[PDB]
């Protein structure tokens, strides 16, 4: 329950602000805007860092491929069960794939005509 605001002040890389920025606008522009910080279980969710991480192993599809979910929650302190990797790879597919898409594919949704 901690407001999203809070992904400002976990910490102060000198990237994290522009990225931050970026991505709430990113979030409120396509009707699903993030007002709480996630969280899985009691622990809240630095998305910056979660993005930065997966970012460094190449995206969901190769965090996939190389089955590293539970090295991440085990490494981002989440947790080190098979059930915290899950639940964490969940949140990165709910809050941070749509903008990983935008961001390192030029990816642009299709304006929501069909």
């Amino acid at each position: 329950g901690e407001k999203i605001t809070k992904v400002y002040e976990l910490g102060n890389e000198p990237e994290r602000k522009l990225w931050v920025d970026r991505y709430l606008t990113f979030m409120e522009e396509r009707g699903s805007p993030v007002s709480s910080l996630p969280a899985v279980g009691k622990k809240p969710l630095d998305l910056f860092r979660l993005y930065v991480c997966v970012k460094e192993i190449g995206g969901l599809a190769q965090v996939n491929k190389n089955k590293k979910w539970r090295e991440l929650a085990t490494n981002l302190n989440v947790g080190t069960s098979s059930s915290a990797a899950s639940s964490l790879k969940k949140q990165y597919i709910q809050y941070l794939f749509a903008f990983e898409c935008k961001i390192e594919r030029g990816e642009e949704p299709p304006p929501e005509v069909f």
